């Protein structure tokens, strides 16, 4: 579950607690 989180953080990314922080 995180939506696009890798794209949104173009990259290593992380998608948790429904919040998509990046790497």
């Amino acid at each position: 579950a995180c939506g696009s989180c890798r794209k949104k953080c173009k990259g290593s990314g992380k998608c948790i607690n429904g919040r998509c922080k990046c790497y």
